[PDB]
C-alpha cells in the first residue's frame, strides 16, 4: 500500500525522543534495503542492509557530506530475511540513532550531522513492500 521509494517528511527535523517506525516485507531474492535520513542533499544516517556483498549479508551505515561518503560502520548481525515482514524502529537519542528490528536492539549510530532540526526527510528504498512509515514522541 505505500510506493517505494517513499519519502517521509520529518517536520522541523529530528529531536531526541522521536521514534520512527517502518513496517514492511522484504521481497523475495532481495539485494538491498535503505533508509536515508537527509539534511538537504546530505545523508545524515544511511542504514543499508545488503543481502549479497561477496556472498555475505551485512548492514552498512554511513553519512554523505557534500556528495562524499565517509567511514562506514558495519554490523554483521543481520535480522532481515527475504520474504519476511519486518519492523524497523529508529529512536533518536542525544548522541546517536538507536535502531531496533523486530523489537530487538540492532545498532547505534553516533550523530555526525549535528543540526538535528535540519534532518527533515527520511527516504525509504530498496527491495521491500512498504506497509507504513510514521513517527511519534516517546
Ligand atoms: C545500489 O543502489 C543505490 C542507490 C542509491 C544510493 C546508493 C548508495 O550506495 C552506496 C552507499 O551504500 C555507501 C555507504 O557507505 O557505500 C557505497 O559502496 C561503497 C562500498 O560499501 C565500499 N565497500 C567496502 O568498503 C567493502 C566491501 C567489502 C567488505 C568491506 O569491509 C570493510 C568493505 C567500497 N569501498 C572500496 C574501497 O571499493 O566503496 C563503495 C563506494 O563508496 C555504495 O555505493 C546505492
Amino acid at each position: 500500500p505505500l510506493i517505494v521509494p517513499y519519502n517521509l517528511p520529518l517536520p522541523g527535523g529530528v529531536v531526541p525522543r522521536m521514534l520512527i517506525t517502518i513496517l514492511g516485507t522484504v521481497k523475495p531474492n532481495a539485494n538491498r534495503i535503505a533508509l536515508d535520513f537527509q539534511r538537504g542533499n546530505d545523508v545524515a544516517f544511511h542504514f543499508n542492509p545488503r543481502f549479497n556483498e561477496n556472498n555475505r549479508r551485512v548492514i552498512v551505515c554511513n553519512t554523505k557530506l557534500d556528495n562524499n561518503w565517509g567511514r562506514e560502520e558495519r554490523q554483521s548481525v543481520f535480522p532481515f530475511e527475504s520474504g519476511k515482514p519486518f519492523k524497523i524502529q529508529v529512536l533518536v537519542e542525544p548522541d546517536h540513532f538507536k535502531v531496533a528490528v523486530n523489537d530487538a536492539h540492532l545498532l547505534q549510530y553516533n550523530h555526525r550531522v549535528k543540526k538535528l532540526n535540519e534532518i527533515s526527510k527520511l527516504g525509504i528504498s530498496g527491495d521491500i513492500d512498504l506497509t507504513s512509515a510514521s513517527y511519534t514522541m516517546i
